[PDB]
């Protein structure tokens, strides 16, 4: 199969155009094969989000054929971004935050990343408390509160995939993201990483968030590594640590990794893929 694709993160802060565009050039030059453009954070909110992402996507498209993902759970943002040149929707709510999102994805013949969102699945969970509310979902959740994380992920994807099917999104256009670092305990995050192959066995490509995750940073700090991101050494250690997770992921055929620091993950991908693809 093909080596792991590296998807670089571009967050457009609410001049912003030019900074996003600078980072786009940087990540492309470091070997990103995809860019994930995000503008998050009512009609006023949607319009402001559109005005962040659409300029950037048009600008990037003029000088690059790179695959562009629009990172939004809002159908209106996705529709506008796809029209402007984005190739796929990265939906952190996995089609559960907006009932219109499946139709938008289908009509555009676009690809979609369906993220498992444990925050929406377990709103009262201790790890989810500090997160915002995603979405414009689930009935009276009681069951979800109890379920072992892998069972809950399956339950969530069953619902999300049903939504994709009644919209007519082709199965081959769907990627799954297990939602690492989104309202999960340390053990759960590690279990989901351990069991990436089980997720892959479902038959969809995996889009994996490996970058600057709190549980990984906690492994470093408890083992004596500097982790302060306002130091050169801490900043570096954080990215190297994420790149170790990419090494593992790429070796087992994960199709896409979503990352901040493309260069460090390129090292990991090239090593890991050379091994995986030895014969």
């Amino acid at each position: 199969h093909a080596k792991t694709v590296i998807c670089g993160i571009i967050n457009v802060t609410p001049f912003a155009l030019e900074q996003a565009l600078q980072q786009a050039r940087k990540l492309i030059a470091e070997g990103a094969s995809m860019l994930d453009i995000g503008g998050e954070s009512s009609y006023v909110e949607i319009e402001e989000e559109i005005q962040r992402v659409v300029p950037v996507i048009k600008a990037i498209r003029k000088e690059s054929d790179v695959l562009i993902s629009i990172d939004t759970w809002k159908s209106q943002v996705a529709e506008a971004a796809l029209a402007a040149g984005a190739d796929l929707v990265n939906d952190i709510t996995g089609l559960m935050g907006d009932e219109k999102m499946p139709h938008v994805v289908a009509e555009a013949r676009a690809q979609v990343v369906i993220m498992f969102n444990p925050v929406m699945a377990r709103p009262q969970h201790p790890s989810s408390l500090i997160f915002p509310h995603f979405g414009f979902a689930f009935t009276e959740l009681a069951d979800f509160e109890t379920l072992p994380i892998e069972e809950l992920m399956e339950a969530f994807f069953e619902r999300a995939l049903a939504r994709a099917a009644e919209a007519g999104i082709a199965p081959e256009n769907i990627l799954l993201d297990p939602g690492i670092g989104f309202g999960l305990t340390k053990k759960e995050n590690l279990l989901l990483l351990r069991d990436l192959d089980k997720l892959h066995q479902k038959g969809y490509p995996i889009f994996l968030g490996v970058s600057r995750k709190r549980f990984v940073i906690n492994i470093l700090e408890e083992n004596g590594f500097e982790v302060n991101p306002e130091t050169e050494l801490g900043f570096r250690n954080r990215d190297t640590a994420s790149a170790h997770v990419t090494s593992i992921a790429a070796r087992q055929g994960v199709e896409v990794v979503r990352v901040h620091d493309v260069a460090s993950h390129r090292m990991a991908v090239e090593i890991a893929s050379a091994i995986r693809l030895a014969d």
